[PDB]
């Protein structure tokens, strides 16, 4: 490996290389025009080829950080456009790179991306495919600077396929749109997840992170052994640390290494790991990261022997507390891939707590004798919540279910913005659709996956615009209590009903024209406001008032002279309803 670029150019291949150089440059110099980045990419790619032909060529020996930072610094409009960022160019390489990560803006001053009409895209996709997709890769990159390049390039490829496929179907829109919607949600899910771990790591430090990783790695590699798990948990923690920092190169290298490791010692980690290991450089770590839980050895002891029924428990504990507890997690985790990771941590913490008290008491072994009895309620709590909510989501579909929640949460935290309460209840409803379709054994892990982001998103908003100490409490609690905290919120009997507003419960015929999506959001916002106005109304009373409305919109969007039925019949409703409630 005389040349670093030549070597990466080779593993990566021209197509992927160019794409990644584009993303890398876009995530840094986020305010430079596309045509400019394209020039850079062609320069670097030309240089890289030069080195593939002669590893001895000028500058081919330099590092990726030196070449990258060197290219960034050549931009003549740097100072004028970026300013301070241009002062990094004065520093020595070591510090230069670090200076750039500092001025790497997360969430810049750029306009939201409006999605064109399927036919304009498709036509753009035909007359000129590379620059169509490159310009958009560029637009997405500059807006998500901390989004792991490769994982972004992965989505890019999926977008290209949607166009290749759909842009050749009689009814493109009916094809394309549903795909552009799924990918967007996935990209948005992916992004929130990444931001969410760098948050956890930062807030709760390495210990909790490691605890989290142990439980997760064990559920997936049950056949693996604690020594291997800890190994990976350590390397994994280094990786996340480095990737969160935002240094793509270091982060990439670290991931490539970790991937090679897992694959070589594959037989020692998991059986469901061949595919990923046969895949090319770029998709290896990504593949492994999404891997499925291996089947757990069918011959495995009872935690009660090595953790409860034993003596010398406190000795093994006091000898190396965290390692012992990590052993409890690894043991309990590989036996329960049907538990959420935080439920596992919830158990480890309960265990740690009794050990601390019992190992200090007269007859230890007897003090912590009935420890698993304490685990019981901690497990059924999330189990019942899931049973409860899926038993419900079944009867009244996604929309109606979205409405039951709306009523539920609006009543718990009325001070929240109506459009916010709609967004959350809307998301939570989709979680029900996504997860309730799974058998009991895969539900808890599913809910946790989705809720975790929703709950974090939820908390970020409250941060900027506080509204309730209660929400703040749950938001600033341990990630292990976060959800159960929210689940504990009660009806706000302090809240003072908001003033009746005729304008608020006044609807026109436009609703008949709007899309199912808009019709819903419209009626949904009305429901929130209805609860905000008469919060002490029964679920029965609310149903009645909601049925009259169902009829109202119908008997009005199917009526001669549409706008009077909405003005005349509406007046009646609001009048009847006021009296009913
Ligand atoms: C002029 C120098 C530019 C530097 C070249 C662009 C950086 C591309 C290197 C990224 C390689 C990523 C390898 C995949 C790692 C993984 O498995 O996650
Ligand atoms: C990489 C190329 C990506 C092209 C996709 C652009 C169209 C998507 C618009 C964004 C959206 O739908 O929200
Ligand atoms: C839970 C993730 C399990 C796979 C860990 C290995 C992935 C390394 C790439 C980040
Ligand atoms: C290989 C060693 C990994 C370390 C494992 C540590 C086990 C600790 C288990 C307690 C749960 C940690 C939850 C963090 C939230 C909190 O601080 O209460
Ligand atoms: C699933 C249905 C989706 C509806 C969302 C409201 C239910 C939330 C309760 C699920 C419990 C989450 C399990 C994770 C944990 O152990 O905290
Ligand atoms: C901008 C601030 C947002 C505040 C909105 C608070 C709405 C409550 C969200 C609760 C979701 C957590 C799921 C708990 C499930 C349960 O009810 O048990
Ligand atoms: C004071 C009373 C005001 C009464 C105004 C009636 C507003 C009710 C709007 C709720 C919307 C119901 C959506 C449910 C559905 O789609 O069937």
């Amino acid at each position: 490996h005389k040349s670093e670029v030549a070597h990466r150019f080779k593993d990566l291949g021209e197509e992927n290389f160019k794409a990644l150089v584009l993303i890398a440059f876009a995530q840094y110099l986020q305010q430079c025009p596309f045509e400019d980045h394209v020039k850079l990419v062609n320069e670097v790619t030309e240089f890289a080829k030069t080195c593939v032909a002669d590893e001895s060529a000028e500058n081919c020996d330099k590092s990726l950080h030196t070449l990258f930072g060197d290219k960034l610094c050549t931009v003549a409009t740097l100072r004028e456009t970026y300013g301070e960022m241009a002062d990094c160019c004065a520093k020595q390489e070591p510090e230069r790179n670090e200076c750039f990560l500092q001025h790497k803006d997360d969430n810049p001053n750029l306009p939201r991306l409006v999605r064109p009409e399927v036919d304009v895209m498709c036509t753009a996709f035909h007359d000129n495919e590379e620059t169509f997709l490159k310009k958009y890769l560029y637009e997405i990159a500059r807006r998500h600077p901390y989004f792991y390049a490769p994982e972004l390039l992965f989505f890019a490829k999926r977008y290209k396929a949607a166009f290749t496929e759909c842009c050749q179907a009689a009814d493109k829109a009916a094809c394309l749109l549903p795909k552009l919607d799924e990918l967007r949600d996935e990209g948005k899910a992916s992004s929130a997840k990444q931001r969410l771990k760098c948050a956890s790591l930062q807030k709760f430090g390495e210990r909790a992170f490691k605890a989290w990783a142990v439980a997760r790695l064990s559920q997936r590699f049950p056949k693996a052994e604690f020594a291997e798990v800890s190994k990976l948990v350590t390397d994994l923690t280094k990786v996340h640390t480095e990737c969160c920092h935002g240094d793509l190169l270091e982060c990439a290298d670290d991931r490539a290494d970790l991937a090679k490791y897992i694959c070589e010692n594959q037989d020692s980690i998991s059986s469901k790991l061949k595919e990923c290991c046969e895949k090319p450089l770029l998709e290896k770590s990504h593949c492994i990261a999404e891997v499925e839980n291996d089947e757990m050895p069918a011959d495995l002891p009872s935690l009660a022997a090595d953790f409860v029924e034993s003596k010398d428990v406190c000795k093994n504990y006091a000898e190396a507390k965290d390692v012992f507890l990590g052993m409890f997690l690894y043991e309990y985790a590989r036996r329960h891939p049907d538990y959420s990771v935080v439920l596992l941590l919830r158990l480890a913490k309960t265990y740690e707590t009794t050990l601390e008290k019992c190992c200090a008491a007269a007859d230890p072994h007897e003090c912590y004798a009935k420890v698993f009895d304490e685990f019981k309620p901690l497990v059924e709590e999330p189990q019942n919540l899931i049973k409860q909510n899926c038993e419900l989501f079944e009867q009244l579909g996604e929309y109606k279910f979205q409405n039951a929640l709306l009523v539920r949460y609006t009543k718990k935290v009325p001070q929240v913005s109506t459009p916010t309460l709609v967004e959350v209840s809307r998301n939570l409803g989709k979680v029900g659709s996504k997860c309730c379709k799974h058998p009991e054994a895969k539900r808890m892990p599913c809910a946790e996956d989705y809720l975790s982001v929703v709950l974090n998103q939820l908390c970020v908003l409250h941060e900027k615009t506080p509204v309730s100490d209660r929400v703040t409490k749950c938001c600033t609690e341990s990630l292990v209590n976060r959800r159960p905290c929210f689940s504990a919120l009660e009806v706000d009997e302090t809240y003072v009903p908001k003033e009746f507003n005729a304008e608020t419960f006044t609807f026109h015929a436009d609703i008949c024209t709007l899309s199912e999506k808009e019709r819903q959001i419209k009626k949904q916002t009305a429901l929130v406001e209805l609860v905000k106005h008469k919060p002490k109304a029964t679920k029965e009373q609310l149903k009645a008032v909601m049925d009259d409305f169902a009829a109202f919109v119908e008997k009005c969007c199917k009526a001669d002279d549409k706008e009077t039925c909405f003005a005349e019949e509406g007046k009646k409703l609001v009048a009847a309803s006021q009296a009913a409630l």
